[PDB]
RNA sequence: AUCCUUAUGCACGGGAAAUACGCAUAUCAGUGAGGAUUCGUCCGAGAUUGUGUUUUUGCUGGUUGAAAUUAUAAA
């Protein structure tokens, strides 16, 4: 309640099982989505499980978009808008990132180069960048906030237990932070696409209510030899 | 109040069939449709036309393949 943009949370809730379906449903909805924010002119962020993904992801909006209104995200008469494109396209671009740069929905990720991260980064913050397509590392790091923040799927792999965990509480709260900005926006728009079933235990979540849990008996053994080190 | 008959409506349940099942600004039709017949008579409700699907509508599930793919980060 004392926070500067309030956080509207917002859940989708995916009905289906299986995942050639499923996935296709979450896209349908994360454009869905995107058309109701660019619309009122918001600038939005898509958060993803893997690297790999966030590229297809683009790509597949790049498709969608193209179809129906490619106008709405290029809308200026673009003659220094163009230029500064041009300027901060082709320079180190490497990925086959930079087309989804040039159509104006791009993403960044741990496995994009230092300088063209630092671009992308910047692509927002100078005020171009409509969409963008990213991992778990903003969220950690950049204090940059983007209105719309979409958070795509439950499933995240850790090599912990070697298995497909749930989104883990501290990293969703982390990612629901970055939001609607509060020194220019008045407020924020959280959503989850997600797996229906996982919602009930998400919103539990989402409310703080799962505390602050010691993961001390992992790293124990290790300080405690260094205290005896010490002396 | 108890038991039954008929029709219907809603359903459990069990079957068969979809070569069937509709629809119509149509034409006609118990003031006769279409049929029987031992030829005396008898049954009595659709027919014509047009047309929409019709080896099938709607949904689910699996195996597969398809190639099915794993977050960040400090020392």
């Amino acid at each position: 309640s004392f926070r500067p943009c309030p956080l509207s949370q917002q859940f989708c809730g995916i009905k289906e099982r299986n995942s050639l379906k499923k996935l296709k449903a979450m896209n349908d909805a994360c454009y869905e989505k995107v058309l109701e924010s660019i619309n009122e002119g918001n600038q939005i962020i898509v958060f993803v499980h893997s690297r790999k993904e966030t590229s297809r992801t683009a790509t597949w909006l790049k498709n969608k978009f193209a179809e129906e209104n490619i106008t709405h995200k290029l809308t200026k008469n673009d003659a220094g808008s163009k230029q500064i494109l041009k300027t901060e396209a082709a320079n180190v671009l490497d990925p086959s990132l930079r087309k989804l740069i040039e159509s104006g929905i791009g993403t960044h990720h741990a496995g994009l180069t230092r300088s063209d991260r630092s671009l992308s980064e910047d692509l927002f913050a100078d005020g171009l960048l409509q969409v963008l397509v990213c991992t778990a590392t903003l969220a950690w790091g950049v204090n940059l906030p983007a209105h719309t923040v979409i958070i795509k799927g439950t499933d995240v792999y850790s090599p912990e237990k070697g298995s497909w965990e749930q989104l883990s509480p501290q990293d969703v709260l982390q990612m629901l932070g970055r939001a609607g900005r509060p020194r220019y926006d008045t407020f924020g728009e959280g959503i989850i696409i997600t797996d229906q079933s996982n919602v009930q235990y998400y919103l539990s979540v989402l409310n703080q209510q799962l505390p602050i849990e010691s993961q001390f008996v992992s790293k124990l053994v290790d300080n405690l030899n260094a205290e005896v080190v010490a002396g």
